[PDB]
């Protein structure tokens, strides 16, 4: 039952904070990045290694100690750094002889989620008898079936760098208590556009006025930015990523 | 049709997930189209089941109830984006060492919520096209249902049947359905695909009606035809996802 | 025509359903929907397009209950039918690449549609002035050089199907003050198709002064062209492709003085 | 000093303006000539043919203190469908292919103004040698790269104000109203919608538009379709007609 | 405390101007162009010249000196030139044989803001081993984090030509005096998109109804327009840059 707004001074409260991506971060100088792609020999026997794989962001946190639940009303929100694409002058292959390298485009997952507890996600994947590596959270029994909707795959994202983007989305059958929105922008060459901008707020207000409540007084932040792919001079390619910036304003709501 | 009736036990809901039907055309390939074959000429143009996906439907049982259940909002999304983020399976290098191409290519993405079975148009590409056994077809096509022969009027009335490419919903029927669909063409055509759960469409026509469920039965329709795989070998495949709705419903008197 | 009322009662609507199939050069009797495929002349002054090779604006007039009294029309759906076809990819076009499926249709396209009371009013203007175009066709009389950008003499009625060839004419934006009209050519070879359908969408056709196009006679005139694109042979060889268009008009009786 | 607007009080100007491409030879009104390349920054000398400029008319109005004050306006680029005459010595896409159709750079430019349209001058390259027959910016700097005041000037002139060389000055033009896009990239497809049902409103955040000084309405267009390319493989400018409809109405000022 | 907005014919002020683009100006007669742009064998080794890195503009107005403060309430703004992009004759790259040359296109940053103080920037690195050369200010004791997000990072937009575009940001978690706006388009071939009107105002009104407030009498006016890349005959590729126009109007508002 959701009661009243609480008002005064001591009624609001806001959370300020980034979330880092996890690209998969092969060596000590390549945090934001991905291992370079390989590809299976054969459509089986496909199997990345975790450095190889992005995946989902998360961080839960601590509100101000309070039935009083903090109510999470609006977000701003912006990638950061994505003039870092500008940088087409090192390691990178030319577009053609004496250009500028190649700069990072192609496939780009674009997400982020507030919610009052864990984003609830569904297992999804591409191909069932992809073995997907130890140190990641995945699919488990993959059948035929999960190649399209295997309802056996459920999790919470409740753990950082272990949830492949790749075989994980928001479960729609779930998340009442959360926020989310994403876009999958695909091609091997496809631009990558960026805004950026302080002035845009999205209301997170369900049709009813009541925005995600804070269980445990804990919010939870969930993103992807994998801006697409960087490209050696060899030809191979690798995710890259960048941080995610949230702002959400929050009020006591009373419930019973 | 007359009043909405009012009151706890007068709204009831609606959700599940349609899965794409694509060909299927072995027991590992759920999800994708058998490889697609050209014919040597135009007229001996002969697609086999396996490689040509179909529209979904799905007919969802109500709260047996004159009062008939009317679908007043939708909530949809395409299940398993991400997985179109799988670049090392495989398929075929973009250039010397680099990932796999992703799915792209020509795409279909529809979906309907109506008070009974879509209404379907036969419109073909090429009436000299043999439709294979197993699948539901414009019949006795002419020259004609190149551009518009209205003997071919059918139901969506079952699953994986009716191929995509030579039907779509009648705009000369469909009341009581309302239907929403893009193609978007092109071999290197980049999909876009949005996901959220705060997105909501209103099923009410412009006298604030929506589909009205004849026996207590709501019908959903799909279809979700991403782009092509691409094979290492270069042979390329239809890839398909399922398609979550959430329909709300309320109790209406009719005469 | 001085507009005075709208006339009420069960009598006082009627509505107008129909689809107009596009005319695309329909060069033998399996092609249907297609223009000949299309060759390139070597010079300017040697155009001289087969009319078979031309797609024309659609036409139709509808005639209304017979009725001083017009009808208005007041509403427009409409609906690009046969989207899906775009879809076969498998009927011997040419392989994008070794062992892939076929190129589908792409390129450039023109998707238009006119409701109005009197036949849509055309001003002829050609891409280059010396094209020759063929007999059986309607089109640019007495063409010179200035008619690449704007001659005043070019001026004609949307008045017969299959004649009124795309490339050189379009809508008189001096005239047509009974019709509304809507168009947008996307060009480029490669161009992909966009094509929306659904049944939820209205166009309302009445102007800055709640008038519709008032029909002349007792004939509401609906113009349509659905270029979707080019149909690429495995010879490499292009011919356009295109759709037929659903109409559905809602129209009332209008007083005039 | 603007006052109250007169209710006789009302007049229409309807016109179309003519694309200005440079029109090489008797045959090819409305493309401009091949486009060749300098093969230095130093040597760019392009000749007037070869250069588009921007088209302008100044429509006289009644005879009027009462101004014209101009409120609506209705546009359209006139021919679009033209542009699907692909069989008339372009350069096939592919063996046995269809013509190229015209695509890449294209500038869709249009403005009304109570007086002639304010021009600022910037060049791609200062040391490029606009022809005799041209206003250009003259004592080009390599400041006029990217920004030389003195480079003002009047869109007072048909068929000589080179689009590449001047845009509208944002500093000025209080008294005129102009709209513009430029689409780059050499492949880039044109999308050109027609439509007799859409208006534009030429008031400001005052409820005033452009006022006619001497009852003289300019209006200006560019309207660069994009480049044919012929079956040389050589590229020209296609321009194409533009219509205006402008409703006006009487205004008193002090 | 923002108290009442001052009114009376004396209660209102605009500023126009202009912010030249600071590409790098190579030579002297290259204003409004980088260098060639380079490509180092690897991110340890890239070491860009100066000339080659654009940089962000920035421009201190005065205002007329005033407890009560100037208000920036409206924004109309312009890119200058946008024509020039049509000389495609002028030592470029023919396209195929015998045609115009290539315009310019590729990556492009699109940015401006107006604020009461100093734009404050978060430094992001593509690459931390990138070495930014002397005459540049550029995030110092950059790490492997840099790459995603290093808050040590932090600088004013206080110094026009200094500061590297591809190596700052806007700070989304300071700027409350401030409002910004950017895009970046990537990809290799990505064609500029330039609009042009007068008719069109940006209200710099936050959602309590205040504007950017000038601190001691001071307007700030920041801007990027790289619009692509310009290609000559050889095929090496310069950024191209435009000037960009500024319009405001402020207000005067009491505060205490
Ligand atoms: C940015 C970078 O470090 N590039 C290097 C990559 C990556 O370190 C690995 O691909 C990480 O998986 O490795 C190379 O052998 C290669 O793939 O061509 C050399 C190249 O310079
Ligand atoms: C995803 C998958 O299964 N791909 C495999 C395909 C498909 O099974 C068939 O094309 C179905 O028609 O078959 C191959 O022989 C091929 O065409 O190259 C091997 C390839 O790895
Ligand atoms: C759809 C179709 O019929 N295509 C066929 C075309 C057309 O009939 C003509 O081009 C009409 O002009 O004719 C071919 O000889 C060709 O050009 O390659 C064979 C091709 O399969
Ligand atoms: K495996
Ligand atoms: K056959
Ligand atoms: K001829
Ligand atoms: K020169
Ligand atoms: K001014
Ligand atoms: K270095």
């Amino acid at each position: 039952e959701v009661l009243e707004v609480k008002t005064g001074v001591d009624s609001i409260t806001e959370v300020e904070c980034f979330l880092t991506p996890e690209m998969g971060d092969p060596d000590e100088h390549l945090r934001g990045f991905s291992k370079s792609i390989s590809i299976s020999d054969t459509f089986e026997s496909d199997s990345p290694n975790k450095d190889m794989l992005p995946c989902y962001s998360v961080a839960r946190i601590p509100l101000p100690n309070l039935i009083l639940m903090w109510e999470a009303v609006t977000l701003k929100t912006e990638v950061i750094g994505v003039t870092t694409l500008m940088n087409v002058h090192s390691n990178g292959q030319a577009t053609h002889d004496n250009g500028a390298a190649k700069p990072v485009q192609g496939t780009s997952f674009h997400f982020f989620s507030v919610g009052g507890e864990a984003l609830e996600l569904q297992g999804v994947v591409f191909n069932y008898r992809t073995t997907y590596p130890d140190g990641t959270i995945f699919p488990k029994n993959a059948t035929v079936q999960s190649q399209v909707m295997n309802t056996e795959h459920k999790a919470y994202l409740d753990k950082n760098k272990a949830y492949p983007v790749e075989c994980w989305v928001p479960d729609p059958t779930r998340n009442e208590n959360t926020r989310y929105f994403g876009t999958l922008t695909g091609g091997e060459n496809v631009p990558p556009v960026l805004h950026i901008t302080n002035t845009a707020t999205t209301v997170l207000l369900d049709e009813f006025g009541v925005g995600p409540l804070c269980k445990g007084d804990n919010l939870y932040l969930s993103a992807v930015d994998v801006c697409g792919m960087f490209t050696n001079r060899s030809g191979s390619q690798q995710w890259r990523g960048l941080s995610r910036y949230f702002k959400v304003q929050l009020r006591k709501r009373r419930v019973k």
